[PDB]
């Protein structure tokens, strides 16, 4: 058996074809086993509607999860990714840096 804790990155993107649509993204990568719980938070509260994911495996069986959805950030709001995984004894929270 192998267990590997995920690397978590939180960032924002506009599709190059549409600068009017902003997306908040969590990329949760390199993890084993694949069981996981991933949420986006807005001011500490779970965002229930997250419209997209891309889920994949590498040759060594590591998992790669992209979890993302449209949003409209304002300067008062703090966003974050919260992850639970077998490797984490408490939920891991990674805050979004609004420059990213």
């Amino acid at each position: 058996m192998i267990q590997r804790t995920p690397k978590i990155q939180v960032y924002s993107r506009h599709p190059a074809e549409n600068g009017k649509s902003n997306f908040l993204n969590c990329y949760v990568s390199g993890f084993h086993p694949s069981d996981i719980e991933v949420d986006l938070l807005k001011n500490g509260e779970r965002i229930e509607k997250v419209e997209h994911s891309d889920l994949s495996f590498s040759p060594d069986g590591s998992f790669y999860l992209l979890y993302y959805t449209e949003f409209t950030p304002t300067e008062k709001d703090e966003y974050a990714c919260r992850v639970n995984h077998v490797t984490l004894s408490q939920p891991k929270i990674v805050k979004w840096d609004r420059d990213m």
